[PDB]
C-alpha cells in the first residue's frame, strides 16, 4: 500500500518511523513539508534505525492545487496531516478534490483567532458521503485516543456515563530552562484561552488555568491538574449520550505557568500582528523562533507521561467508575524514534489510523461515509493497534 | 544663548522643558531627533505648559556629517546628547569638528557588545584641550548628580573617602504588569550583566545581582538593594583618591525581577540578531517595540524615588560617615514637566550642566581644557542648581 504524510514535525518524524516499522502495511511511504530539510533528516534517520526508505518531496500545504498535484503524482490511499491546524480545510480540500483519505490529530485553527471548532471540518461530511470517502478527525492521543478509550468504555463497561474526566500529564524534564510539548505557537494558544467544560445542558467558561484539582498519576505521583478546554470535548458530548459533567485537566508546573503569564504580560503570546522596524511581526510566532524547537530535546529529556480518562456511570442499574491510561517514558520513546514522549503519544495512533485505513478495518462500504470522530469508528482493533505499537493501556474499576 | 539637543526621550522632554523654564539663560533651543513624532509632542506640549518655544530638526545622529551641519546650520553654545549611548561618538566627534560644547548622561557603549567603558569617550581629551572645549561626561543624577555627591563630599566633609555605596531606589509604581525605567534596550542590558564593584586596588566580578543587601530609604522603607557595575565607579576610583571600596546598589521588585529571569531565559534579551522569516530581528530591541515605552507610563505612576552616596571616611583624625541622597516624586514630577521620577531626576542635571556651560560658570579658559567627569569640576555652583531646579539634597553625619 502507498500513504502520503503531510508535515515533517516532531510528530511528524514519528508517523513516519512507525509506517516503516510496520513495512508490511506501508511500502509506499511519501513525506511531504514546507521545508525539506526537517524531511531528509526524517530519511536519513530512518535508513540508520533500518525501516526502510521514504520519499521526501517539498509542498506548500497551504496552496490547495499543489497538493491536487502532489496527490494525483503517487495517488495514495490515505493523506496524513500532521502539519499545524491551519492547513486542515486546504488539505481536506484537496482530498475531497482527489476523492482521497484523510486524517488528522487537531481540529481547524485560524491564524488571525484563537478559536477551536469542530464545524468548519464537520462541515465536509455531505460531501464526503458523496465522494464516498473517510475523514478521521483528531486521531492523536488527545484528542484521538481518548475518545478511543471514551468510546471503548462506552461499549465494554458502561450503560450510560455520567461524567468524564481526560487527565494530561506530562512529568518530563527537557533539562532546559523554559521549552513546549509540541510546536510553541500552537501550543502556547491553546493553553493561554479561557477554559471551558460541559455540565448539564449548558458549557461553562472560566480564566484561563482558574480551576485545579490535585491528582495522582499511576508511575508518576500526585499533580497540579489545571481545567482546559480541549477539542475532544466537542465531539466527545455530541456522541456520547448520558453525559452530565465533561472536562480536561492538565498538569502545568509553576516554572512553566511563570514563564508563560510573563511573556504573555509583555505581549509575546500576541496573534496580531506589529510593526518593528518598518517589518510587521506576529510575537508569538517569534517566540517559536526563539525557543528551541522540541524535537530537538528528546535526546536529554526524561521522565513519563500519563494520558487517559476518567469515568464514572452505571452498568445494570449499579455505579461504576473507570480509568483507562496510558504511561509512556520519554527516554524509552527517544531510543525507539528518536522522539519525545509527545511526538510519540500523538504519532503512534495518527499511523494506526491510517492502518485501520488501508487495512479497510475502517471503511466507507459497511459504514457510513464521509466525516468522523474517533469515538464514531469501530474501537476495539484500533485500540490492539495501539497495543501493538507501544501505547499499551491500563484499564482500572472501582 | 542658543543650545542644540539630541534626544526627544523621556529624558529629552525634561531637558527641553526645563530649559524653557528657565528661559533667562536659555532663549534658542533647538530639538533634534531620528523621529519628529516626540519632538513635535515635545514642542506642543511646551506651548500648553507656557514655557517658550523650540525648534524641531529632525537628523540622523548616527552620521556625523548632518550633525556638523545641524551644529553649524545654529552654531550653538552646548550640544547635549540625549539619545542612546551608541551615539556617543558619532555626536561628541561633531562637536570636535565644529569646536562646539559636548555633554551627555551615558558612557560609550557598542550595539553588539554590552561593554561600559569612558575610555572611548576620554580618548578625546588630547582632541579637545586642544580645540579649546569642554566635554562633561555622564551628567545625570547617577552617573553625574551622584558624582557631585562624591565631589561636594570630598571638599566640604571627607579629608579621605575610605568607602562609597551608591543606593538607588525606585519605589514607583507605574500600574502595569511589567515596565522599564527608561529605555528598555539600554536599562535591561545594563542590569542583566555580571555586576563589578572597587576593593583594595583590584575589581572584584560577581553574577547577575549575586550580592544583595537591605537599605532603609528615607520617605521610602527597607528594600532589597542589589548590586551593580555603574559607570560612575570607573571615573570616581581614578579621581577619588583613598577609596578602599565603591560599590553601586540598585532595588529590584521580586516581580520584576521574575519577568526579567523568564525574559532571558526564552532569548528575549539577545544582543545578536537572529534570523525569522527571512528577516534578521534583535530580540531585546523587539522587547523595546513591545514594551510601553516609559514615557508613556507618567500619566499613571504614583510613588517616590530615593538616590544618594553613603560615603565613610575620615577627617582631623577621626571618623565620619556622610549620606547624600534626593528623594522624588513622580506624581510631582508629572504634573510639573509631564514626565516620570527617572526622566526627571536625569533630565534636570543635565540642564544644570548646560547652564554651567553657557554661564562660563565650568569654563575651559580659568581651568583645564577637555574632557572630563563630573567630580573633575566646581560642583558648588552645579549642587546650588540643583536645589533651584528641583533636586533638592539631604545630607546627613553619623
Ligand atoms: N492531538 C494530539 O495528541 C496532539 C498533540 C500535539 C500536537 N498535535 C498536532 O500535531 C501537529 C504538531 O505537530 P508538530 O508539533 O511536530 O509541529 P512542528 O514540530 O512545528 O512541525 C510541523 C511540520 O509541519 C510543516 N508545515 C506546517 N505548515 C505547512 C504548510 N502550510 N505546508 C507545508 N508544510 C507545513 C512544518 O514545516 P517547517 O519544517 O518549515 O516548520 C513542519 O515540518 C499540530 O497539528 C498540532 O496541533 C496533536
Ligand atoms: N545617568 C542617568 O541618570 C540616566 C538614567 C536613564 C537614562 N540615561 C541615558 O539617557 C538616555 C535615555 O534617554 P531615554 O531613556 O529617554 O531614551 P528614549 O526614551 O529611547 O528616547 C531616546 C531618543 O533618542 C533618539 N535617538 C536615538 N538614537 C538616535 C539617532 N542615532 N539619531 C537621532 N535620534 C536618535 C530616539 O529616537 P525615536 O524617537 O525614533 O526613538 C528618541 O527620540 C540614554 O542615553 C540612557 O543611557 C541616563
Amino acid at each position: 500500500h502507498t500513504v502520503l504524510q503531510i508535515g515533517a514535525g516532531g510528530v511528524g518524524s514519528v508517523v513516519a518511523h512507525k509506517m516503516g516499522m510496520n513495512r508490511d502495511v506501508f511500502k509506499n511511504i511519501i513525506l511531504a513539508s514546507r521545508s525539506l530539510d526537517k524531511c531528509y533528516a526524517i530519511k536519513e534517520s530512518m535508513l540508520k534505525k533500518g525501516l526502510g526508505e521514504i520519499g521526501v518531496e517539498q509542498v506548500d500545504a497551504d496552496d490547495t492545487q499543489a497538493l491536487v498535484a502532489l496527490i494525483q503524482k503517487y495517488k495514495p490511499k490515505v493523506v496524513i496531516n500532521v502539519a499545524l491546524p491551519y492547513q486542515d480545510l486546504t488539505i481536506m480540500q484537496a482530498c475531497l478534490e482527489t476523492k482521497t483519505h484523510y486524517i488528522d490529530t487537531a481540529n481547524y485553527e485560524h491564524p488571525d483567532l484563537a478559536k477551536f471548532e469542530y464545524k468548519e471540518q464537520w462541515a465536509f461530511d455531505r460531501a464526503y458521503k458523496e465522494a464516498r470517502i473517510l475523514g478521521v478527525l483528531g486521531a492523536g492521543f488527545d484528542p484521538g485516543v481518548t475518545n478511543a478509550y471514551v468510546a471503548h468504555a462506552q461499549r465494554h463497561h458502561f450503560d450510560t456515563i455520567h461524567t468524564l474526566d481526560i487527565l494530561d500529564c506530562n512529568a518530563g524534564d527537557h533539562k532546559r530552562p523554559f521549552a513546549t510539548n509540541f510546536n510553541p505557537e500552537i501550543n502556547l494558544r491553546e493553553v493561554s484561552s479561557k477554559g471551558r467544560y460541559y455540565e448539564n445542558g449548558k458549557w461553562i467558561e472560566t480564566k484561563p488555568l482558574e480551576i485545579k484539582q490535585v491528582w495522582a498519576y499511576p508511575q508518576i505521583g500526585e499533580m497540579d491538574s489545571y481545567l482546559l478546554y480541549h477539542e475532544e470535548l466537542e465531539s466527545l458530548v455530541k456522541n456520547i449520550k448520558g453525559l452530565r459533567r465533561a472536562r480536561f485537566f492538565m498538569t502545568f508546573s509553576q516554572n512553566y505557568l511563570t514563564h508563560m503569564k510573563c511573556l504573555e504580560n509583555v505581549g509575546m503570546l500576541g496573534i496580531k500582528e506589529i510593526e518593528h522596524q518598518g517589518v510587521k511581526i506576529v510575537p508569538i510566532q517569534f517566540l517559536k523562533t526563539l525557543l528551541p524547537d522540541p524535537a530537538t530535546l528528546a535526546k536529554d529529556t526524561t521522565g513519563k507521561t500519563n494520558i487517559g480518562c476518567y469515568m464514572t456511570g452505571i452498568k445494570n442499574n449499579q455505579d461504576k467508575t473507570l480509568y483507562i491510561y496510558n504511561v509512556c517514558d520519554h527516554k524509552k520513546c527517544y531510543e525507539e524514534v528518536g522522539s519525545q514522549a509527545i511526538s510519540y503519544t500523538t504519532g503512534v495512533p495518527a499511523m494506526c489510523a491510517a492502518k485501520m485505513i488501508c487495512n479497510d478495518t475502517w471503511s466507507a462500504d459497511h459504514f457510513r461515509a464521509g466525516v468522523f470522530n474517533i469515538e464514531e469508528l469501530n474501537t476495539d482493533p484500533f485500540m490492539e493497534e495501539l497495543i501493538k505499537q507501544g501505547l499499551p493501556y491500563e484499564v482500572i474499576e472501582r
